[PDB]
This record gives C-alpha cells, sequence and structure tokens, in this order.
C-alpha cells in the first residue's frame, strides 16, 4: 500500500486506460475517486459506478463551474485524453482555479522526434492529421502550465491482461517500442501513484512502452 494521494478526479473517465485505472485503484488502494463526464452511470459498469468510493459528476469540458466542481480538492487529477489545446486549456484554468497543483495525463509518442523512421511513418500514415495536430496543442498548454505535470507518451494501445511489464523512457531518449498494453500503462500510473520520491515524475513527459516491441508497427495480436 502506501498512496501517496487520497483524492483524484479523473477526467476522460469512460476512456478505456481511466476505467482500467478507476477498477485498479478501487481493488488496490483507499483512494477516493471523482468521475467527471457525460452519461458516465450506463457509460462505466456497475461495478465501478456502484463503489461507495466513486462520485459522478456530470458535465463537460466546456462546462466551467461543473468542472470547477469536480476537481475541487482533488489531491492529484488524471486526464485521460489530451485531443484538444483548447480543451486542455479549459482543464488548466479550472485547476488553476482551485489551486490543483498535480495532473498526468495520456498524450501520445512520436511527438517530440523519439520514434524510428520505419514506426514515426507507420504512425503518421495512420492517424488522422487533425488527431496528431490537436494532440500536439494538448501536449503545449500542458507544458506552458505552471502545474506539476507528468505526460505519458504512449505508444500503440492493445489490451492483454497477461501484459503488465512495462519500461519507462525519457525525455530526448529513443523510443524504440511499438506496441504497450493498457494494463501495463495503468500499471504504470500505479507505480507514480505511489512513489515518495516524485521528482522524475515533476514536470516531465515520460514514455511508456512494452519491453521487446522494436517493430516498424505494432504487432498483430
Amino acid at each position: 500500500s502506501n498512496a501517496m494521494y487520497k483524492y483524484i478526479t479523473i477526467l476522460g473517465a469512460a476512456g478505456q486506460i481511466a476505467q482500467k485505472l478507476t477498477a485498479t485503484l478501487l481493488t488496490y488502494t483507499d483512494m477516493h475517486i471523482t468521475l467527471y463526464g457525460r452519461q458516465l452511470k450506463t457509460r462505466i459498469p456497475p461495478e465501478i459506478i456502484d463503489h461507495e468510493r466513486v462520485t459522478v459528476i456530470e458535465g463537460s469540458f466546456q462546462n466551467p463551474g461543473k468542472l470547477e466542481q469536480a476537481v475541487t480538492n482533488a489531491e492529484v487529477v488524471f486526464v485521460g485524453a489530451m485531443e484538444s489545446g483548447s480543451d486542455m486549456a479549459s482543464i488548466v484554468k479550472a485547476l488553476s482555479r482551485k489551486n490543483i497543483r498535480r495532473v498526468i495525463g495520456v498524450s501520445m509518442a512520436g511527438l517530440s522526434g523519439e520514434f524510428p523512421v520505419a514506426l514515426e511513418k507507420w504512425t503518421f500514415d495512420n492517424l488522422p492529421i487533425s488527431y496528431v495536430q490537436g494532440e500536439r496543442q494538448a501536449r503545449n498548454v500542458l507544458r506552458e502550465s505552471n502545474l506539476n505535470y507528468t505526460i505519458l507518451r504512449l505508444t500503440w494501445l492493445y489490451n492483454d491482461p497477461e501484459k503488465t511489464d512495462y519500461e519507462l523512457i525519457p525525455e530526448g531518449a529513443q523510443f524504440n517500442d511499438a506496441q504497450v498494453s493498457r494494463e501495463a500503462v495503468v500499471k504504470a500510473i500505479f507505480d507514480i501513484l505511489h512513489a515518495a520520491d516524485e521528482t522524475p515524475f515533476h514536470r516531465t513527459s515520460i514514455g511508456v512502452g512494452e519491453p521487446g516491441t522494436h517493430y516498424d508497427k505494432p504487432s498483430f495480436h
């Protein structure tokens, strides 16, 4: 045990990593969890929504009063999707208003020149430009903030409960891993939330990849 945080607000709560994270925090910590979003009582399963340590708050990133409520007294905010500069700006503004400092957010690997040639080309061949550009703008907004952020740069995702191994790729290092499981990413987030010394995560952007996957594209699964 010994999580470093008790109160977490999860934005993008219906996303797959966010749901897996919520389940692990319920099972393996005594954290109190607030989920913010739209129709969450139907989009998230009842073993989460019915749990006494889960609170749902309705709204979107364009409802500043609701978002501010959701993050009030959060000790850490998890941002499941960093897809839009303006949404990221609204999140940063809400956290700023509530004096919330600690934020962990999910972004994409490949926007800091870190992928090798073939995997980089495959990556951009398989995403719309608008998606890439929105990820870039959201990342820039968060790095420009004064928040104590950790950005997790994820390589290509898949699901496999047997895959929980991850490695962390520092800023500026080659990122050669073509894939990582959502379960491995969730373990990394859990580990960050339990780290007494969080300096490696203080205003840094860290890649998360499956060791041994130096391929030109994610594997067939």
